[PDB]
């Protein structure tokens, strides 16, 4: 029903992937129209080829080594061997144009091999298999993945976010994200996942279109494997690495349905800022020159946007909502807070250990309280807040450290603290919220 009016849609019209995506509705894509839905989104339906214009042989200092590895692809594969060759004179000019094209040089520990793996089995020309290949590069893998950077560090901290115990145990034992998952990320899991399973999350990720959709697919093969994780602690560190590495080859086709509505169902319970603050990992390098002090090497956990506390609460249609709780000292806070936020007094931390755990014990009850009453103040979500300045909110370290130790599930940290806010809420000219009786920050 759905798949003639696919044929007739695909044939002619030119439309968008938004149209294409009402039809198939999540629904399995016929082998010989999986090309043209793909082309389709990844925004090349009739982009010209760039291997023409070059007119050039294989010449690179690092020419061999990217000639061996062209080889084992296809000898692992064993293609008819009559048209063997025809692939790997196509595979290694588009690695080749690739690395002169653009200043980056080529390495082994690249992932660049298995993103073309499910690309050369739909069997397209050498010019549609490098407007793919460029299109994923710079659309769904982040820039730098290669170095083990920033993008994985935003994957700690989702991990932290969901799953504190297990991030605990990994941190611990120094199992950092970029060990066992860098070609997860590299490849879309093409690197360990057979060629039907891969075409099956490639099929249903193109069709979302969500660069961040990864983390979360990411997670929940991770997730699947914490029992194995915590209960040996036997094995040592490069034991359990390996183990994790080939967790999403253990896959089938009949678990990508249940992988994707997991994957979507962690993303609801994510905030927006997790996306919505990090495009610059996609996209250039220059954009997020803006967001000056913001780090994720340096992060603790996960950094909320005012607007989305401001947002996300007077929302009340069973969304990620916050608890928000000011850490400042009773002199910084009396003298401007927000009105919906909780005070844990920093000050007390050291100064009165006893006391900062009642007020840590009445702030667990609050949250409890305001949840249930269904009011502005109320949330899952812990997001602390500091002075902004960077000054003054060292406590912010030991703060996050006190709960995360507790293995708290969705501890957040306001992103420019309380500065930021009075900031946020004077360039938009509002002083509260449309519904109620007050204004975001008060004296009292």
């Amino acid at each position: 029903g759905w798949e003639k009016d696919l044929e007739e849609a695909l044939e002619a019209g030119g439309c968008d992937l938004e149209t294409l995506r009402n039809i198939i509705q999540g629904r399995p894509l016929p082998a010989d129209l999986r090309a043209k839905v793909w082309k389709i989104a990844l925004n090349v339906a009739g982009k010209g080829d760039s291997l023409a214009s070059w007119d050039g042989i294989l010449d690179l200092p690092e020419q061999n080594t990217i000639h061996k590895d062209c080889l084992q692809f296809i000898d692992q594969l064993s293609v008819p061997e009559e048209k063997a060759a025809e692939l790997l004179l196509d595979i290694e000019s588009v690695i080749t144009f690739y690395c002169k094209s653009r200043n980056i040089k080529y390495s082994t520990s690249l992932s660049w091999i298995h993103l073309l793996k499910p690309l050369v089995h739909l069997q397209l020309p050498r010019s549609d298999l490098y407007n793919c290949f460029y299109a994923i590069m710079n659309k769904y893998i982040p820039r730098d993945c290669s170095q083990k950077g920033r993008p994985f560090h935003l994957f700690r901290l989702l991990i932290q976010y969901h799953e504190p115990e297990l991030c605990s145990y990994l941190d611990t034992k120094k199992i950092t994200p970029d060990s066992y998952a860098l070609n997860w990320l590299g490849s879309l899991f093409a690197c360990y996942c057979s060629t039907e399973v891969t075409q099956a999350i490639w099929d249903g990720y193109l069709q979302q279109a969500d660069p961040f959709f990864i983390y979360f697919l990411m997670l929940i093969i991770l997730v699947n494997a914490k029992e194995v994780i915590l209960t040996q602690e036997s094995d040592s560190k490069e034991e359990v690495i390996k183990f994790l590495e080939n967790t999403p080859s253990s896959l089938n086709i009949e678990d990508i349905e249940d992988l994707f509505s997991l994957a979507q169902y962690y993303c609801s319970k994510t905030p927006a800022s997790f996306r919505k603050d990090n495009h610059h990992l996609f996209g250039s390098t220059l954009l997020g020159i803006k967001d000056d002090d913001a780090d994720l090497s340096q992060a603790l956990c996960l950094a909320i946007s005012v607007s989305e506390i401001l947002q996300a609460n007077q929302l009340q249609g069973e969304g990620v909502r916050f608890f928000v709780v000011d850490c400042r000292p009773a002199e910084q806070y009396n003298a401007g807070h927000l009105s919906t936020a909780f005070h844990l007094d920093s000050d007390l931390m050291l100064q009165n250990p006893s006391e900062f755990a009642q007020s840590v014990k009445s702030l667990l009850e609050a949250q409890k309280q305001s949840i249930e009453s269904g009011s502005i103040a109320g949330g899952e979500h812990l997001c602390f807040m500091g002075s902004g300045r960077e000054e003054e909110d060292m406590y912010m370290n030991m703060v996050l450290a006190h709960f995360l130790q507790k293995n708290k599930e969705y501890v957040s940290i306001a992103s420019g603290g309380f500065m930021a806010l009075q900031q946020h809420l004077a360039d938009i000219n509002v002083d509260g919220p449309e519904n109620g009786y007050g204004h975001w920050i008060a004296s009292t």
